[PDB]
């Protein structure tokens, strides 16, 4: 009996899926720690007889041995049915299971919240974006005793950082479809939106670029905006933003919405400003002098080796396996 | 973004050497930052064509175009399974390293019909790692035309078992099964023979029960000689394969006795790791005649050579060189 | 481009547990991609001041601004060396993790506390064996704000674990010159002492010759109980540290018996790894009574818990968390 | 007797030093393989007394033990005296020594030939020699180098994850080296533009675009947009520039003779040309499809350079050969 740690990893999604991006990046760190990938392909679950699905899963977990530990990165995006039966398959082994939450599907839409929580409760440790997320999940019946807070996505990279000049512009590499505040841009601060989609005056569309390029370009100065839409104001209070990690790894300060999860990280480390609303953000971008920009930048760049070396991830990947056995 | 993947069987008996080698190789591959494609040993005919195909899709779900895959063959799931795994792999734009642990039609007179199908699927790899040059030669004669070949040379035996000081015990160690090795029963000499096995034999042969490898290593290190031998039934294969027993003796820290004609025998010759003997009589005779002086030297050569074995360097180099060859012309 | 380095001592006797520890932490560290800053144990007074300085420049030659350095203390080259290594480290723009294996000023050695504390305080993060250790260190002026608790030693190993039978015997792989209760051993339960010392022992102590750790693990895994016991003058200083042999028993796969108030005692209780006893006499009683099933369970707890020990997870978490903390 | 592998690595040179860049790249690969760094700092050896030197060295190798293997990246650039002395220290341990040659000082010009005997003497204490090219090994043998086990490096790697942009057929030649070292640049006289990436002040001939020095990753991204990489100058060693071009994902043009050119030919990675004028011709005549093919070749071969495989093999093979 010789313990190995395995971790699930999705494959086959779009060139531009942040979801897969997250998992693959977590997995690369995990591989570097000695862990083993359980590759999972993103496909149409209805395409399998319930029996072919049982055996595709046997294919996926073929290397598993009792005494192992499995880190399940949820969701698989293969349907709650897949999630459920993957879990069920793992519960047949005499192993500890770490549930690593990237998103809670119902949070839209809301109905399957119950079957979601239900297989969640089968894990031994839960890793979640924030304590607020854990608290809110307990409210729906989540009863796993050992929980670990993720805090922040890393963003492992060796993209050169150029000196950050005080450009009074704002960067935002999300998609307008999901963020409608972007179409409502009123202010005379340029908003640089990085997206594939083609949809005001001061918003400037920029072509989707490989992540390393975006980082290099963003490092030349400016501010990074982390901002949700108005129903997404639920999550935001709960999830970890991926682009937040991308701003910080690039070496520029951030502007986040008052009430975002884990805001303490931003404050304690002097990484940017927590503002009430867009207006206040604009104001600060207009007010900030050369001095206080130079400070925020140096704060970001003394902080970001954590992000670029993948330590929030190495941290939770190590602690959760230990808590599972301990 | 190229990743390197390696297949690894699972599910066989704890006593199975085939799985033991594959796991060990995998353990070394993982340390090199490679990725496991786990494969479970089961009865292939409990699947419909659709199900087997989808079990394979599950096994290879993480592969992408541009990756490299090392197929550790055989899977012991049948030539049929090997062939369809290979077929799946060829749908990807990847390079395939075929790493041969055994050639199943060459190792049993009755498995020979499978030669042609085995070769056909061998010829789909970009690189073949074979135990010996002689095995590659033999493969060629049966139609194997894979242009790039790497010689494995020897099985490592990664470990940290204590090595005790080796005294000149005039005994011979043999951790194999009497079934696969019938000569055991016809043991007739007055030099003791220790047979380590889970399984009925002559007076000068002592049966010791199957221990976990680590303990076997510690015990063997106390001295004596490791015998690497095969019956005349397998004299053919012997000139071709790599013995795992060989690597276990040397890792333990004792000299070995091997039959003339065995694969990669110059390895033993040039590193002074034991004796190449014509027959069992010549070995028994050398064990009775060797003096303290000579045994001292042999043990010295073995324990200066065997860091390679214990740190997995034969495996590290084939794992590194084969992936390199798969890409570079 | 940040690298993590970790100090590691070399040159001590194959018997030195202090080196065995640093070396083990270092091995885990290297598997995590950290880099060794090798330190050799020698007579410091053989060095002129400038020689000592440049020997140190030799040790840290590979360091760069922006690196993170883990200092496993002490080096055993004496405090003067520890202090001079720390100052050398502070000359770089790096974050420093202090990893405490022992604290020298802890009775007549106490006078050294001022110097010891003054260099501890140059660290950004302190990893200490127990919270208790951290508290005592605070009473004497340690003010490093980020601290991590180690909570056990690991024992990474591949040692076969045999099935464990209930044997009413106690294993103690400790030097009997350092533990006196051994010479006083007066009980009908056999005490098995694994030691290099060529001396004879009380009637019911079985002197067993020193053996490679791997062999010791395998042998102990056949059953019996592992005793973690301190002398008497090492009693206060006891409560503080992490027992290395404790880790060895659990990694072998047998339950343990430890004195009341041992550092990180709750780990034993919360995981069902053995018993906390007042004194030897209670320990003898438990071993006399303890039944077959109750033992079976003790073992089950141990072997479900010990893959953490055997794969080095206490160390992996402290090496990972302390670096994170040094930057955060 | 637990064998560990160590590798020397220089530190403390300028950010522009290719020697350091190389030793550091090899070392990072070595660390991923589990090998341990012996960090060496570049200073002025005259500032040490004999005793101080001996103890600085003792500080550098404090972690070695009998039974280890040591890979010595030579030269250290602290001089031959330092290299000889480091080699002397190592020999005092019962270890095997791999000598990995980056440069041979006494072969740099005839003036430095007097150093050959000292150089060869200490080379000969090694158990294995890794050299850039077989040709180099042959030359060394002519001067008394007698280490029986040798390994050929072939090519520098270039570990990176720089995005590769699509390679447009730009009729331009990239050359990230400095002028004060390459005469041919100041003499440029072709209607084909030469993109020279340098930190130097100097203004440059008409059809040269002096581009400011830039981080390696950025350089790689820019070059991946297309055009040709030029390797120009001692066909003894491996060009580091070469690996940068191929990692960036564009084909190369190299001067006839240089070492290991059959790597170029056998993988269809560029052109081996007699002179500069031959290079301008091929850049003028080459058509769209011929160029898509070059790029195909380079981008299929690339992953070796980018994942550090020339280095992984020499680091694995040489340690193996040191014991076997
Ligand atoms: O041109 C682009 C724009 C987006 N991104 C990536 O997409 C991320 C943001 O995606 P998403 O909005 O889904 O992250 P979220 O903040 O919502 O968690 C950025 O940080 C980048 O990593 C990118 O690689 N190139
Ligand atoms: O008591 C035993 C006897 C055998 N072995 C293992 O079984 C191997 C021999 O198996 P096999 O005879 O199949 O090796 P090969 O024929 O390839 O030389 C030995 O080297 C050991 O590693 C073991 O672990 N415990
Ligand atoms: O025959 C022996 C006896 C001791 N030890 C090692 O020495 C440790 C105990 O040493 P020490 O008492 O110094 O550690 P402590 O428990 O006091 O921290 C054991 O756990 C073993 O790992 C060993 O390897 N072989
Ligand atoms: O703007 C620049 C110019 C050059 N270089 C680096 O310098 C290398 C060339 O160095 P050198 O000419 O010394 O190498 P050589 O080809 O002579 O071996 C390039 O490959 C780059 O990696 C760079 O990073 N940025």
């Amino acid at each position: 009996a010789c313990m190995r740690v395995y971790i699930t990893n999705i494959n086959g999604q779009s060139i531009q899926s942040t979801a897969q991006l997250c998992q693959n990046t977590v997995t690369d760190v995990a591989v570097s720690l000695g862990y083993r990938e359980l590759g999972i392909y993103c496909y149409q679950i209805h395409t399998d007889s319930e029996s072919e699905l049982s055996k595709r899963l046997d294919g996926i977990v073929a290397g598993l041995r009792h005494g192992d530990v499995v880190i399940f990165q949820t969701p698989t995006w293969n349907t709650t049915e897949f999630d459920e039966k993957l879990m069920n398959k793992l519960k047949l082994y005499d192993i500890k299971i770490v549930l690593f939450i990237h998103d809670v599907v119902p949070l839209g839409n809301f109905y399957l919240m119950d079957r979601t929580i239900a297989y969640y409760n089968k894990a031994d440790v839960v890793v979640a974006p924030s304590q607020k997320m854990i608290d809110k999940l307990r409210d729906f019946g989540m009863n796993v005793s050992k929980t670990v807070v993720q805090g922040m996505w890393d963003h492992p990279t060796q993209a050169p950082m150029f000196p950050a000049g005080l450009k009074r512009e704002i960067h935002f590499p999300g998609n307008p479809e999901r963020f409608s505040f972007v179409k409502e841009w009123k202010y005379d601060i340029p908003l640089k939106v990085y997206t594939w989609q083609n949809v005001p005056q001061n918003v400037h569309k920029i072509n989707y670029r490989p992540d390393e390029q975006l980082l290099m370009e963003m490092s030349q100065g400016g501010f990074g905006l982390v901002w949700m839409d108005d129903k997404d104001k639920e999550y935001q209070s709960l999830y970890c933003s991926y682009k937040l990690g991308s701003f910080l790894a690039a070496g520029i300060p951030v502007i986040v919405q008052e009430g975002i999860a884990n805001q303490e990280l931003i404050e304690n480390n002097g990484l940017g400003w927590i503002v009430k609303d867009v207006e206040e953000a604009i104001m600060k971008v207009k007010n900030v002098n050369e001095d206080e920009y130079i400070e925020l930048v140096k704060n970001v760049r003394s902080f970001n080796p954590i992000l670029r070396k993948g330590f929030f991830t190495r941290r939770l990947l190590t602690e959760s396996v230990f808590q599972a056995i301990c």
